[PDB]
């Protein structure tokens, strides 16, 4: 109930809510359908449009009028956008020069540069070029300002998860918004577009950045608009509301534009229908920085220019329908479209087995245009799963595509060309960022980078100290001209021991054997110096990785590698080696097949053992430091150490094989040497950080060898890749993946072909930025490198997407 007797004189736009039955004259009333009854008649006017001509300037102010021409305007705060270009001679913002913004320069009683954050829904990062034709207002701002050639959205490219991702700085699976469409069983309750219960609060989780500004005593313009509520009043209202009185004045605002999304739906990405939206989206720009040069805010506030996700070619007849794969269709729910999630129609069900479902779904046709996942063994760099509202059951349906469950779902319900959704390293998908003002860098162009680093640099913007989030902070310090924030590297938690030799061979009994009994002063004192750590600031290029939690862990130095053991998972945390572009790959010798051998730095109670592999009929056994690329076979030795084993499924080592014996090689010759850090990674619970023992659910039979969930490895070289990987003078360049460990192939469709057909493309896959890795180890890498921890952290950031220009 709403009493929508009451009035809006005085009150239009008003900044605090208030609560029912009161009736309401905010920017969200409409939407609730709460406003008082003359909301329409005082708050949106529209009489004479919105731009002066000659004939109305000077005139006596009428109160009708959208916007006023009148002498007293400025004043008032209520000009139309143009007066001063019509009615005083001024030019367009847009026609000036650009003159760097050194400092602000604001109207007194600014305490600080006000934030403005212009958002397009569907703004696809190519547009910046192939539009720019018609976009002249957005291409000044981009040009003289900060910008990066395509931000990255995050997964599922929606519209909702990825605006209150840009809100929050958080991953969809920790914000809560993990689809346009939702099913909450905790709750018992749904999310759709449509109605009232996306109102509710208890779906949104996180801190969004009107509530960390208003906490803080930062005072925020609401952001949100509803649809009626035409742009160019959206832009007078937030121009009127920074000439409001500095007590009442807010310092961040936002302005969110339907377009170009809505039209690029109807007619795809490019279709000629949208160059209309584009030049809209300018013209309301242009009314903006037009405004602000009337209040003298052009070189005061900070404008930022970003979009949600991109769009891509999507018609009717590019759909695949579940009903083509699966015979009991309707026992099943399906959230459809550019991405798939599954569920029982009834948990009434006991027949119901997602099992099934998969493999009916798993490589079933040979152009099939989706792929079937357990929500766990999706890509780590998706970060989607640690929700109850995701369905355990996902679909990842290439670009281009549409899964439905039935063929009357697409007909009874072509019309559309554009959609979006899909993976987030698809280049349709990237979307915008520009920043424009004093705070941030004059023309400038920075790297591609994800919206999750948003929210700290609004945050830094704003001088907020940002929520606990999933950005980086520190790692886009390089937008900002100042306001930076100055990170400093994790304190570590564990020293390492460094172990020598404590053990003779008799004590283990491991089960293990090595054909190594085979025998000089030169090359003993030699072999002591390797184990020692003399070819230490080969293999280990950027310092030892840190470890940030309490454990117990052992530094082993050999020849080729170095490694950090780790008595408690009884295996590697990380093995570091430096493989030159000059290095040879080598076979393992016969004699050395199943050669393992006791490491007499470790005792056998801290060890693996053989037997274990032995009676484990599923899991048998690979190495970190690859044999392959032992430097000499006295060498080769050490990579048959107990100590750099690790457990592997035979259909994963099909896998790792590859990987070490031509994929490093290939590399290395490419980026003229690479250092190579490799290692397990624990994820049980997929919340995608690292695991405690008592989280382990899978051990090597018999044994308390925990099995990995993934194997992970950093590959890095210097980004001017004439100076090779161990003598870079300069910036680095990085590469990483995070390998699910599999006790099959299913997920390459192409698997029983050679490996070189499909693992490579499987690694792809699963590209991992170093930071994901280090959430799920609990390291902290590149410690001592001589580039700026800034730098570092944009580094540890980066991911390498394999998708082409
Ligand atoms: C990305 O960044 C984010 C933010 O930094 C990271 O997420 C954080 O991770 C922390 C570690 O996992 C986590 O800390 C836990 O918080 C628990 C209390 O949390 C409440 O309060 C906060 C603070 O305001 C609030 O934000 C939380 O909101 C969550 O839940 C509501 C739903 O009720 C949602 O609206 C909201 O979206 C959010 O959901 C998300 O997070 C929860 C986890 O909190 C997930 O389960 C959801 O799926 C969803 O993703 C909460 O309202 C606190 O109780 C935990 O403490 C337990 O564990 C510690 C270990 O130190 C142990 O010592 C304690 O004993 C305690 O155990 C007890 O409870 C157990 C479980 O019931 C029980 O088994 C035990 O026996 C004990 O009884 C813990 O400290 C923090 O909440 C989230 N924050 C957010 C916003 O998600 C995220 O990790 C980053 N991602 C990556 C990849 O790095
Ligand atoms: O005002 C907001 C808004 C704006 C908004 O900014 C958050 C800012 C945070 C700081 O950085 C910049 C963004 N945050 C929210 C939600 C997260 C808290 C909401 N609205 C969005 C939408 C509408 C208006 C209408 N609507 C649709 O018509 N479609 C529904 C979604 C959709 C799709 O996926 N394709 O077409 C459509 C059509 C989506
Ligand atoms: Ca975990
Ligand atoms: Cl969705
Ligand atoms: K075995
Ligand atoms: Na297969
Ligand atoms: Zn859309």
């Amino acid at each position: 109930w709403t009493a929508t007797s009451g009035s809006c004189k005085g009150r239009c736009f008003e900044l605090q809510e208030v609560g029912p039955p009161d009736c309401r004259c905010d920017n969200l009333c409409k939407s609730y359908s709460s406003c008082c009854h003359d909301f329409d008649e005082l708050c949106l006017k529209t009489a004479r449009g919105w731009e002066c001509t000659k004939d109305r300037c000077g005139e006596v102010r009428n109160e009708e009028n959208a916007c006023h021409c009148s002498e007293d305007c400025l004043s008032r705060g209520d000009c139309c956008t143009n007066y001063q270009v019509v009615c005083k001679g001024e030019s367009h913002w847009v026609d000036d020069d650009c003159e760097e913004i050194k400092v602000p320069e604001c109207p007194a009683g600014f305490v600080r540069p006000p934030l403005i954050i212009f958002s397009v829904d569907g703004f696809r990062a190519s547009y910046m070029k192939k539009g720019s034709k018609v976009m002249p207002n957005i291409e000044k701002l981009r040009s003289c300002g900060t910008h990066a050639p395509y931000m990255r959205p995050v997964y599922p490219t929606k519209t909702f998860p990825n605006l209150y991702t840009l809100a929050t700085g958080l991953y969809p699976e920790s914000h809560g918004i993990v689809g346009n469409s939702m099913y909450d069983p905790v709750f018992d309750a749904s999310f759709h577009l449509r109605g009232r219960e996306k109102f509710n609060h208890r779906w949104w989780g996180g801190q969004p950045l009107w509530i960390t500004a208003t906490k803080q005593g930062v005072r925020a313009g609401t952001f949100f608009w509803s649809v009626s509520i035409p742009h160019e009043r959206r832009i007078l209202t937030i121009l009127q509301w920074l000439s409001l009185p500095d007590n009442e004045r807010p310092s961040v605002y936002a302005f969110y534009s339907e377009q170009p999304d809505f039209s690029g739906h109807k007619y795809g990405p490019f279709g000629p229908e949208m160059t209309n939206p584009l030049r809209e989206i300018d013209k309301t720009v242009g009314q903006l920085m037009d405004g602000l040069k009337q209040l003298r805010l052009h070189r005061c506030v900070n404008v930022i220019f970003v979009g949600d996700h991109g769009m891509e070619d999507v018609t009717c007849d590019r759909t695949e329908f579940l009903s083509n794969y699966l015979t009991n269709v309707d026992d099943i729910t399906l959230v459809p479209g550019t991405l798939g999630r599954i569920r029982a129609k009834s948990i009434n069900n006991s027949k119901y087995d997602p099992k099934t479902i998969i493999a009916a779904l798993t490589c079933k046709k040979p152009d099939q245009h989706f792929k079937p996942y357990m929500k766990q063994h999706l890509p780590k760099r998706l970060h989607y799963a640690n929700n109850r509202r995701i369905e355990d059951i996902h679909l990842l349906v290439d670009r281009r595509w549409h899964v439905a469950r039935k063929p009357l779902d697409v007909y009874k319900k072509c019309f559309f060309q554009g959609d979006h959704g899909f993976d987030n390293k698809v280049n349709s998908m990237q979307t915008v960022f520009v920043g424009y003002g004093p705070t941030f860098k004059y023309r400038t162009k920075v790297p591609p980078f994800e919206n999750i680093e948003l929210y700290n640099v609004m945050c830094d913007l704003l001088g907020l100290k940002p929520a606990p989030n999933n950005g980086t902070h520190g790692s886009l310090n390089h937008l900002l001209r100042t306001n930076t924030f100055r990170p400093t590297m994790p304190d570590e938690v564990s020293r390492p021991n460094y172990p020598g030799i404590m053990y003779l061979q008799s004590e283990f009994d491991l089960g293990c054997t090595c054909d190594d009994k085979v025998e000089n002063k030169l090359e003993e004192l030699n072999k002591r110096l390797h184990t020692k750590g003399s070819t230490k600031e080969r293999h280990l290029l950027y310092g030892r990785p840190a470890v940030l939690y309490r454990t117990s862990y052992d530094i082993l130095y050999h020849t080729d590698f170095e490694s950090g053991y780790s008595e408690i998972f009884l295996m590697p945390l990380w093995t570091s080696y430096t493989i030159s572009k000059q290095a040879e790959v080598s076979s393992i010798p016969e004699h050395l097949t199943n050669c393992v051998r006791p490491d007499v730095r470790v005792s056998p109670g801290f060890s693996q053992n053989c037997l274990a592999y032995k009676n484990d009929k599923q899991m048998s056994y690979g190495f970190l430091f690859p044999p392959y690329l032992s430097s000499s076979p006295e060498a080769k030795y050490d990579a048959f150490l107990v100590t750099n084993m690790v457990p592997m499924y035979p259909a994963f080592k099909r896998v790792w094989a590859y990987f070490q014996r031509v994929l490093v090689k290939k590399y290395a010759s490419e980026r003229n040497g690479v250092n190579v850090i490799s290692g397990p990674i624990f994820d049980y619970n997929y919340d995608g950080l690292r695991d405690t023992e008592d989280e382990i659910k899978q051990y090597v039979e018999g044994s308390s060898i925990p099995v990995p969930t993934h194997y992970y490895s950093i590959i890095t070289s210097c980004l001017d890749f004439t100076q090779p990987a161990d003598k870079c003078d300069g910036p680095l360049s990085v590469s990483s993946f995070i390998l699910p460990h599999r006790p099959d192939n299913d997920e390459s469709c192409n698997s029983s072909e050679d490996e070189s057909k499909w693992v490579e493309e499987l690694m792809k896959m699963h590209t991992a930025r170093v930071r994901d890795i280090e959430h799920l180890t609990g390291l902290d890498f590149y410690r001592k490198t001589s580039r700026s921890y800034s730098e570092i952290l944009t580094l540890k950031t980066y991911l390498h997407t394999y998708e082409s220009e």
